[PDB]
This record gives structure tokens, C-alpha cells and sequence, in this order.
């Protein structure tokens, strides 16, 4: 694999009797697994780009990638190690990811700032971490957006934002948090219509993105006089609409060459001077 | 769009996960229908080219065009019309096409001098003769030139008749006014070769035995039997398949070349 | 079952709805299971042919077959024997076996000599037995290949090498090392291409196999400032055209006679004396 | 290629792994066929063989022939032709053969004299009963000469035709100008016979029970009622199955016999 | 489940989208599960009936039962008890049945007289309870001809003597053993035929039984100068018509009543006093 | 052979291991099909009974049928003959039967004078009505004094048509010249009475509730809707289905009644 | 879930290819869980209707809810807790009920004295539990014919009381048991008849219910002579025509709102104002 601009997505074109398509990236679980793996940015496909409308994209990412790895280090410490399958899942808001090693199933949540059954926070390194990969979450989504915008593709009309929603769900919730217990601010607007309306398509995002509609006002009331969430027993999430969305589990593969031949080396031969007639 | 004469075009099919390949072109039906529809050839895909160490190729294949349509309309006449579903089959050797008119079979023969007198349909026939050597040729040197990683899974099978004609045609035009050619003849031969093989093989392959080209002159290229056999080069006697040519065009689709493009750096996210 | 020259093949005709047909020998598994068995050549159906064009094979096999058995009894030895299944399979090129017994699986390999991670030879035994194996495979091919010269079959046509693949990568393989490190020879034209296109049907072989075309000089070339195998991670060979193919794993196995019964010491009667009308 | 009159050829199938077992000849609608077909004997795989302990076999099977190819003919006489698909039937007793024309189904009934005026016609009867009982007689023959591990799942069933009119025959000709012939009786009462056990028990079975004569003659070989049952050997009234009789041709096939050989001790692979 | 006379069948019709037809006794299954019982004579089926010209059958039953119970108990002897789904499965000739508890698998062979790998017999006892069972198979064999000849049905035709043949076996297998080395007599005829062909089918049966041909010269030559059977690797059977036929194993079970409800008792309404015009 | 009108058979089925039951008859199909063919009753199953409580069955039948087979002819003569498929459908309430004849739909409808004025029509008519409550009282008296297992799982839908029948006939001529049956009515209105309950329940069941008399004069048995809806007996208003009639024949078969037998004692195995 | 009126049903209209439809309450499973659960009445949905012509159902049920919980707790004492997925099943007559709590299998009887193999009762606090649940079975028995009865639904023609026979059953068997042995009376019609017919659509009950017909004579002497149950080896249930059913095993489960979302909320926009021509 090869340079990739960060938040950038690839899609292929599948043919099995019409042509389908896969937005394998979508490049989230690329995303994650380097995360956990702890790897530094130059050690990424990100590295080496534009950089930036993003300011700073580097040392976030830094951070947010030693905090998860700790995090990751420090859910498998009381556990066994002997010596992982490559799938993941997001339950929301907690940005809880969910490995499976093998045989033993593995589960850690990034952003437990955003439960109530746990809070505790406390430490402030964690703290850290927690708004660096909040940051790096809205870096993907903009870098998705700035690409989107940038590279219209025939499958537009087929696509849409699903798979992003529990990024966009988490930089919400988190900048819900900070707002009413500390800075003044509402949550954005944009993050807040793509995280309410996930199966936006990819052409109609391009078109009607700028702008889009102002939060509603009875939706910020609703917003101060209960949350973002209903927890009930599973969560539910509110507006920008009014609706409450039941926030659904998402789960992130990928593939690659498995088996690939090369061809290229092949010696190449000229039949034209042969004389057939 | 544009595809020099004689070329292929490989695709990718994905089914589990594994990827089988079609082969599609194979230009060959599209290269029987432009026949049939008598179009020029200025008037089709191949038109403007390199062009060639294939000397001639437009007015042979034009001839052909002329001469094959004529043969249609000439089938049709007796027979009703239309305002037709697009499959074609050729049992060899004479090279007779088969259509069928959403609910009528036609049947047409080229090159009808092979087996089973008018010096212009002799030119019509020397001419699809002609455009056949040209398109095997194309292919030919296409492969040679562009290696494909699905090259080991490929072979020549469904070339096999118009290599065919083109061998019988150069035996009738031989014996009675050349030995036919030994590419020509392997290829028509061993219809199983595989394209990686054949573009490492091709130059040169071994001349026709000698007691082959005996038991060809003692007997013929055809042993007709009741459906006909194939001979050597090996000395094998094969019958000889109908073939069917169809093609399909992934639902015709959309441009976005033309798509208004935003610079989204500009907003707030933070 | 009954004698057959080494190296033969023997084709069924099999029916179904039309006539395929199982090369089943690719006497192949049949050869690697007497190898295993340490079987000595007076033992088994090659016995007493022509033999030969074949200069000794009788002794390097009989060698062949003692480093063969010698080999699984060292990898069985630290392990249970309780008192197998067969069905085997070749990873190459090192030519590993990887026979199952009943429950557990057993793995041995062959010419490890075709190793990197491996190497350390080192004995001399090991060495005079791998030559042996190698010997043995050329001349298996040469039996093949003399055979189907010889006898014709209308399903040649359907038919390809693809089975014998490991034992000619093997066969250039230890041609390259030996070679390379010692005597000057050139790798074999025959065997590299067999092993090069392994589609090569029964037919067009005994057609085009005298002679076939020498090794490209430029495939020489990158022949010695790279090898005959990308190790990439699985394994690549190169060449004879140029190409770079994954080596499969391939898998043999036999059958037999399965409950059969006998009719023919079953008393014949003679009905034309009756009268009938 | 030849085939000995009446002799059956099994072919071993292979499907899971089980080994089932096709009977087709049964050379059965081949031999209809050929009859239809009017072809003489001499033009059949029937030709030259040992012939016999079937006494004058060609002769008979001659006339038969061209009764039977009249007799379509004369059915297809009154209707349209052609310039058709091969499958048989044979409702019974009167061995109505029944087949179709690519639409349109023909029907024609050897054997009329049976339940349901010409000598020329009496005359070709007799000879496709004749031919019938040289055929079950060459089958018999054969069986008792060449044992098949098969033979235990086979059986006489697709038979019973030819053996019930050879019988009903019998007795007409009998009773009104012999008692019907016990092995033929029998072989047609039991159409489960089982290959081996035939073999086995062919030589010789039982005369008809007495009690079973008197039943033949104070009543007859079939009750009709409304489809028609037949009755003993042993007592029994079993319905008369349609049977029917189709054929393939593994793809007509090539043959190598002819292809170049190679000594390929003769090169250097060390 | 109600009297049944010694041998008989029942012919039951099956109807699917045509009428097929389970042979279902056979009453075999029922037989050995019996014996196994070790049950009592007077305490089955067969109890009371017409008896006979099958002199002393109770006796010899009683013996029988004794005796392969007695064996039942001496092979789970040594094995747990902890308080049996019922199929059986006959491998021969020694007609050693298989049956399964629930978890743990059975195997208990009768007559294993007919054994070469066992035979020391060695107890009187044991031969008493042997020439016991040979004895009722034959009594068994004799009930179903008796009864056969005498009942006729439809489905006669489509009926086999498959399942009955490893009794017959056994009864030949005795009878040749005991013959060779003691009483003089040659194995009899009807056994060895129904033995040899299985697939006799009923009607053909009923009216070819009486008589059929005596033992071929040649096959009886066949018979001492070599045995019945042919131990091969699994056992083959000879004869009567010169056949090798691998003998299968055959398995019994048996169905009934499951769940069934009563109509008989339920009151009966007389309807056309009641006036509807 | 034998059956009293109005009788069913119970069949039992087989399928996973479970076990089914067709109800086939429902004698019904087979009556209808007696009734077009103008069958006269002594040449049907029914003949020679008991006989009866249902005073002169027999005229009844006779008239009923060469009615029904007089409509039958006069509706087929405007069209084309034959030398027909055998299954019916009945739409409601006319009775209007719906035959198909191997290519040609046939449709035939007997109480015309039932929704949607020769005196011998009429007297066709009231003799189909007649026969039609002769056949539900055979139904019931042979159910009441025929329990079976499957009694649980069988209920009265395919006599629904008849009932139906039954009572709107006994409206008109009522309304226009007594009240409608009850019993008929409850049968009618609830057509999934199982046939154990229906046994239990039948005597008697409750008589019509006012209202409901009440409801049927100021309007009708049926709604006309856009097909029919019927109304009560409990005020439920339900779409009259469209029933189907078949039968088959289990493969017309034989009789062993006649088989020789053998005394197996006389012979020797010890 | 919200107020329901004890006994009284839903139906729910399902839509496939036709309309099907689920009579899922039957608020039958949701009672025998509320009884288990040990849950006081004004804890259910059954909580302040109109009640009643059921005469104190809430004591009845409340005594019923305790004496059943408390033979729960002493099913469950002598096994594990470990700290359960739902569905029950009933053979009868017991009305023995059957969970399963995650892996182990429980089995508990309400209604044991309506055993053979178990009588001894014998505590007065359990006669008096088990008369009390008797007393909310023909409660809940009265609440749903009082609800059909009322209740109309185009359904009905396709519904019938299957699945409410155990109840019946047991309200008869009891009825039986301390009539005979205590006050005279005889088992009651209307549940002897529901009892019986099973198959019972809804709306030929609802209008053929009032009334039915008296216990005959006949099914009265064989109900003395002999009992309401044959206990075979399984159990038959006798009358009220004579018929000896088979009593079934019933399973009993329940569905629920599983990831339901809120669209009301979702502010709402009115279109007309917005010109388009």
C-alpha cells in the first residue's frame, strides 16, 4: 500500500453480474488499527501531504496514538498475551472499539469521558488523549469532506456517510461535554446534520454542503432540557431533526493482494516482422 | 471507443471474495455484426490506428463488409422483415454465421467455396479471408505486447474458426493455383493454447511434419463423416465445435467529467 | 494393484452428465507415500521395467527413500505414536510434506537445503539423500515426459502439468544452489519451462517440447542479480518469460477399489439349445 | 460400431464419488428406430456376425422392416411432412410405437392384430414377431455368455413389450390355427427378473400351472377395462406399463490413432 | 403391538405423492432385540400359534435367548452400566450385532464359530447356545417362506429378500463349518440360493421356490478346494452361481404408535332426524 | 366402487417420517363431474344403497343432471369440439362451474337464477338445489356416525359453495313464494367448523338471531361489491371464495386376488 | 408495554407476501413470567380496570405469584445461581413448567397434586397456592371470552384456543380432583368443552358459546368408572365427546420493541408557502 492523504477514501469498482462498489476506505479501520498499533504519523500513508487546512494534523495524531496504544497496553496487561484477526466495531458514544485476538475477545473504549457509567475521568493525560483523538476524528471527516469535494466519482449517487456516523457521533458528544461544563459553545452544525443524517450521498453532500441550515432553535432547547442522548434499557440520539436514532454497531474489515502475481517482468515480444500472409 | 483491429480486451470479474476473467473481446462478434451491418470501416472502432504491418487492412475489410452484407440481404430477400437479439454461432468449416430475429433463424455462409461461382463473391470471400488472417494478426501482436497476469488462464479456443477458413481457404487456393501456413495451422490445431505460452512460443514454432503434409495431400484437411474432423499438425483428427459470440454492454451509463468541484477547506469544523 | 513404469500416468475416463476424466497418477502421491513408507524400490509397482534411459534409478531411489523414511521418523520421534488419513500436500519450494495422522497433523520437509530461514545443511547423509530425492524427481519427469511422448490419449487435449509443478521447482531450485555455489552449470531449459508454465497440455507438450527455446539472456541476467524466488510476506518464482508466479500449495491423494466384488469365476450358460421359437 | 442382434451394452456411471449404472442398449429403440428408418439389415451394426442359432434372421427382419417403414408412411400420408426427435413409446398390447415430429406426434401401431385384413400385413406381423423373439433370444444368449458385476441391479423390465406381444401373438395364431411359450411367459409376467438370477435360474423354469391354462382359455391373456392388465404366469393381473425408449451419443467423439509419436529418451534432463 | 406368527412379515403402504412401501418386519429387528432381552419365548409375539413344522421351536428359542443375553451381559461386563436407542447393524458372516447406548457403542458377535481371527470356542455351553440361534434363523427363514408362499400381496413385486441375508449367511457358514469337520452333509441348497441372490423378489420367490436347481458340480468343488469366503484387505461370499459378492452390513430398526390418540370411544350422532328440507 | 352420497374419504398421508390428510373427497369434484356428464345415478357410485332419508335421491339426481348436461351442451355449441383436463372452480353464489378443455376455458353456470324463466329450467334448478342438500346431509349423517383421528384437523370450506347455494336459493324463493335453514346458514357462515366440533355441536345449534332476520330483509344475503360478500349468521360480512376441484387416481392398479399359492411347510431346511 | 385487562388478547396484523398474523397474547407467557417472577398484581399491566366479575382476582393472583415464586426459589436453592432467555413450555397435567437460564435447564410444577407418581402434598400453604393459581387460570380463562366476546376482529375466523388448553386442563383436572375427593360437584362445562376442543375458531365461539351443551350421561359414568386421564407408556384426555387426545407440550414466548427509534419528535414543515408554479 501507497500514499493516502489523510480522511481521503478509495473506491473500487466490483463487477459480479452489474457493478457494485466497494468504499473499502472509508480508510476508518486503516485509521484505528494504526492507532492502536501505536504507530508514529511518518510511519503512516498520511505521511508527506499538503498539510495543511489542518493545522498541526502531526502532533494530535502523535498523541492520540501513544494515549490509545497505553490504553490498549493497559486493557491487555492483567490478561494473557501467548504471542490479531483484523476486524473491529464501534459501539457508540463511547468510541468503545472491540478486537478479537485469535480466540479471546478483547473490548476498549477511547472517549469513556462520554459515558455515565463510567466518568472518573480522571487523569489529565488521559484527558489529553481523549481531545487528541477527537481532534484527529475531525481532521478524517474534513479531510474526507475537503477530498469529496475535490473528486467526484460516478458512484456518488450509490454512496453515502454510514460508516463515518460514530466519529461524527463522538466529536458531537465530546464537544457537547466541554461545552456546558466549560467553553460556551454549541456543537457544530455540520458534524451535527452528518451525524443526525448518515445516508446523506456522497453528490447531493457535495452540492448541499455550503452551508447547510443553522441548528433549530426548539432543538437547542430540547438539547439544554435533556441531552443528546436517551440512555434506555441501548442509546438514542437527538435532532439536528428531532429524530431519535437508535446509534447502531459498526464494524470495520479491510482487505489486500492476498496471493498477487506480477506480470510486469515479463519479456515482451514483437509479432508483426513474423510473415503469416 | 477506439481498439485496434485484431485486440482484446481482458476484465476482471470478482464472484468469491475469487476473480474469474472474461475474455470479452474476443472482438469477434463485434467484428461479425459490423460485417453483417455492412458498415464501413472508417465507420467503426478500428478506424485510425498505426496502421500497419497490416498493409491494407480498410479496403480488404470494406470489400468484405460490402460482400458479407450483400450475403444477407441476399438470405433475407425471399423472407419476411423487420422494423434483431444479438447471439451469432459458426459451424465451420465453411464459416456459415447463424442469427436469430426475435423469433426467425437465419442462416448465412461465408466463404461456402470451403466444403459443402461468381468471380465477385470470389472477391468477397478472398477478402474475409484476408480481414481473418488481419485479425488473428492483431491478436498476434497484441498479446505479444501486453502481458496480463490472467494470460495463464487464457486461451485461443474461441479463434479457432476463422483460423480455421483460413486454412482450408489457403488449402483449396493452394491445391488448385503454397503449403498452408504453419502459425495458422498450430493455432487452428492446438486451440488450447494458453496466451502466456503462446506469446513465449509463438517465434518460431516447428514446421508441418513431413508425413503430415503426405497423408494432407493423400487425404484431406476434412474428413466429413455421418459433422466434420480437423487434421494434424499432430496428426490429431478433432471435430470441429460451434462456437457463439455474444457480448454485453455494462448498463449503458453517466459522465461526471463535467460535475461541479467545491474547495471545501474553507469551512469551520475547528 | 500392478506394475507401472516410473513416472507414468495412467488416465480414467470418467461419466457424469458428459466424459471428464481424473489423471488420478501423476503416479505422484503414490511415489511420496513409498518414500515415506521407506519402502525399497524391489518393493514397489516400478519394478522391473526397460530401465532404462534411466541410469540407476533403482539406488538413488532405494537412497532417496531411507533419507526420506529416516526424516519422518526424526520429526515423529519427540511425538506421540498412539499406533494415517492419506492426503498430502507440498509447500515449495523446500518441498515440505505435511501428512495428518487421525487427529494430528505432522509436517516434514524435504530439501530443506532450499531454505533460508533453515540452511545449516549440514550433514553430509542429508546432503547425499536430498541429491537423491532431486535425482529421483528428474527422472520421474523424464518418465512422464518419455511416456506421454509415446502414448497419445484423446483427453491430452484437456489435460495440463500443474501437478508436477513442486517436483520441477524443486528440481531447478536445488539446480540453481548447486549450481550457483558449485559446479557452473545453468539451471535446465526443459525443467524451467515445465516449471514455468505449469498450464502446458498433455498434447501441445509432445508436440512442442523437442526442442523448445534456450533461457532469454536478460532472464539470465536477472537470474543472478536476484534469485529464482522473491520471498515476500509466501514465495515467488521467476521466469522462464519473465513472469512472477505465486507458488500454490498442492494436495494428493488416491483412491481404490472400495468394496469390490467378482463376477468372473461366475458359471457361464449356454442359451441357444433352448427352444423358444 | 457392430453389435451382436439382441445384445445389450451397460455403461458404468459415476456420481457420487456412487457407481449407478446405465442399461441403454437395451438396444432396443435402436432397433425400432432402424425399423421405422425402413434401412435393411445389411445397413444395421446387426451385420455379420456368427448368425445362428437364429435361423435366417436377416430375411425376416428385411420384411419386418418394410412392413414397419409402410406402415409410417401410410400414417403420415395424409398429413403435412417435413424437411424428428428421438424418443419412443409403446403403449401395449399392440406395440403402438409413438413418436414426435419436432411439434407435431405421430402414432402407429405394428402388431394391430392384437385386441383392439391384407396377407401383406399378416405377413409383416409375423415378421416383427419374429423379429422380436430373435431378439429377446440373442439378449438371452448373450446374458447367459457374458456375466457383469451389474447384472445383481439389473433387470428384464424395459423388455415386456416385445415379450407381451411375442406372447399375445402366440396365442391368437394359436387358438384360432400351440400353448404360449413358457420362457417367454414367464420373462413377461416377471419384468423384475434381475440379470443374474436369470442367468441363474433361465434353464429351465417351470411349465404353466394347469389351473392357469384353464383360466387362459375360459377367459383371456388381458382383461380390457375402463388401459389393459395381463395375466399369470403365476396368477397375477398386472397392468401394462408405457415404456419408453430414448438413446444418446457421448458428443461424437475424435479419435488420436493417428497422431505423431515422439522417443523422448533422447534428451538431456541429466 | 399384537400376536405375530414366527418369520412373518408385515407389508405396511406408504403413500408420498405415489405409493411406496416399508417391508418394515422383517420382523427381524424385533427378533434380535428379543434375544438380546434375553425375553422369554412365551413372553413374545410369536406365542401360541399353529407350531408347527418347525419342530420345537420354543425350546431352541429359549436356549438362544439365553445364551446371546448371557453374551450381552459377559461384554458389558467389565464396562460401565449407569442405567438403549434401538438400530442394530450385522457385519459378517460371524453375525457380530453393533448396537449404541445413548453415548458408549456395543459390539457383540453371535456365532464367532465363524471366525478365523477368533475362533477357541471353546465351551460346550457357548456351542449349545450357537447351534441355538443357527437354529431359529433357519426356523426364521422357514416362517417367512411358509408365510410368503401363503399371502400374496400387491406389492410382492417391488420386495426383496435383502435384509434377510445375514441370517442366511450365518445358516450356510454353520452349516459348511460343522459339515466339513463332522456331520457329512452339503450346505442346503434353498438357504445358499437366497443366500447368493438377495435380491430375489417376492412374487418370483413364491413361484421359482419349488424347487430351484441343486449346488453346480463345479461349484461345489470350488467350495472345498477353497472356502465361502475370500478374507480380503472386509469378507467375500461365493456362489452358488460362482459370484464374489462383498458382503454388506446391514442395519435394523424399527418404528411405532409415537403420541397416537383414540377415536373409538368418542359418541356417535345419528343425523337425519333432523330436519333441513 | 361403493360410496353413499354425501360420504368422504379420509386419506392418510406421509411426509416427514409427518403425517398429513387429504380430504379428497369431498366427493364433490367427482359429483360435479357426474352432473356434466348427464351420468344417469344408477350408472354412478352411489347406486343401491340404504336409501334413504333422503326420500327419491335418485329423480332428483336424474333431473339435476341431464339439466346440468342440457347447459353444458348449450353453452359448447356456439364453439368448437373435441374428440378435457378434469379439475372445476366454483365462482358463488350462481354456481357457475368453470371447466378448461385441453386448450379452450369452458364456463357454465347452473342457478343463474341467483343474482347476476323457462319453466324446465326451474325445474333443473330447484332439482341441483335439491341434490345439493342431499349431498350435505349425506356429509353430515356419515360424519356423525364416522369418527376419525383426524376429525381435529378437517373442517367444512370446500361444502361451502353448495351451502351457499343451498340457502340463497332458499331466500328467493322464499322472499317471492319459510325463512333460510339454519343449520345450512351456520354451515355456511362458518365454513372452518372443524368436523369433531360439527359432530358434537350440530345438535342443534341456535337459531337466527333476530337482528339478523331483520338485517336480511332490509337488505340482503349479499353484498355486490366494486366480487360478493355474504352476510351473518353471526353478522359478519365474508368474501366468497373462489374453490378448486380435483381428484386423482393413485396409479390405476392390479388385483393379486388370483395368485397361485404355494404350501411352503412340505420342504426341507432342517 | 401498557394497561391490559387481565385475559384479554392483541392481535397483530403481519404482513409477508399475504396478511398472517400473531395472536402473541395469549398474554399467557407474560402471566406464568409475572408468576415466577413473584411480581405483586399493582405491579402489572393487569393493574386497575373495571374488575370485576372476577371477584378479588388481585388477592388470588397475589397469593398465587407468592406460592409460585417460593417454589421457584426452592427449585432453585439446591443449584447454582451465577447470577434468563425466555420461553416456557408446559406438559400436562401438571402444568409443570420448563426454563432455561442461559445454559442450565429448569423444570418446576405448579399444580403437582394433579400427579400420580408424585401426590403427598402435603402442606396447607401449598393447597393453598395451587387453588389459588387454579382460581387465576379460570380467571384468566373468563377474562379473554368476556374480551372476545365483546371484541370482534376479522381475524377471529382464523384463530383459535390451542394454546389456552393446558389452563383449561389443569381447571378441569383440579376441578375433578377435589371434586371427587371433597365438595360434589361436577367438572365444569364450558372448560370441559373448551378442554376438549382446542381447535375452537374465535368467532364460532363467541357465537356458538352461549350455551354449549351439558356432560353426557354416558361421558359421566366413564368419567367415574374410570378418570379424566389414561396415564400411558405420556397422558390422553378423555370426553367431553369421547375422544382420548394426546395432551401436547406448548411453548410459550414473547417479542418486544428490539431497537425501536422515535420519529416524534422530528420537528414538522409545511410546504405550500414555497412556490414552484
Amino acid at each position: 500500500q501507497e500514499r493516502r492523504t489523510f480522511g481521503s477514501y478509495k473506491i473500487e469498482e466490483l463487477t459480479i453480474k452489474t457493478k457494485k462498489i466497494p468504499l473499502l476506505d472509508d480508510g476508518i479501520f486503516e485509521l484505528l488499527n494504526y492507532l492502536i498499533d501505536g504507530t508514529n504519523f511518518d510511519k503512516t500513508c498520511y505521511c508527506g501531504f499538503n498539510y495543511s487546512h489542518l493545522p498541526n494534523l502531526e502532533r494530535d495524531f502523535n498523541v492520540a496514538s501513544i494515549y490509545v496504544r497505553e490504553n490498549f497496553e493497559l486493557c491487555t496487561e492483567n490478561l494473557d498475551l501467548k504471542d490479531e484477526k483484523e476486524e473491529n466495531s464501534k459501539p457508540v458514544t463511547p468510541k468503545v472499539v472491540t478486537p478479537k485476538e485469535e480466540k479471546k475477545t478483547v473490548e476498549m473504549s477511547l472517549l469513556p469521558i462520554l459515558n455515565r457509567e463510567s466518568e472518573e475521568s480522571l487523569s489529565s493525560e488521559i484527558l489529553e488523549g481523549e481531545a487528541a483523538v477527537v481532534n484527529v476524528f475531525k481532521m478524517y471527516i474534513k479531510g474526507f469532506l475537503m477530498y469529496l469535494g475535490e473528486n467526484p466519482n460516478s458512484y456518488d449517487r450509490q454512496l453515502n456517510i454510514e460508516k463515518y456516523r460514530p466519529l461524527l457521533i463522538s466529536i458531537i458528544g465530546y464537544e457537547h461535554l466541554i461545552g456546558t461544563r466549560v467553553p460556551n459553545k454549541e456543537v457544530n452544525h455540520i458534524f451535527y446534520q452528518l451525524a443526525t443524517f448518515d445516508n446523506y450521498p456522497f453528490d447531493l453532500l457535495r452540492f448541499q454542503l455550503s452551508s447547510l441550515i443553522s441548528t433549530p432553535a426548539l432543538i437547542r432547547e430540547k438539547i439544554a432540557k435533556e441531552g443528546l442522548f436517551k440512555i434506555i434499557t441501548t442509546v438514542l440520539f437527538r435532532g439536528i431533526n428531532g429524530s431519535e436514532s437508535f446509534l447502531n454497531i459498526k464494524r470495520y474489515r479491510k482487505f489486500k493482494t492476498r496471493i498477487v502475481g506480477n506480470v510486469d517482468c515479463v519479456i515482451k515480444s514483437d509479432f508483426s516482422s513474423l510473415k503469416l500472409d
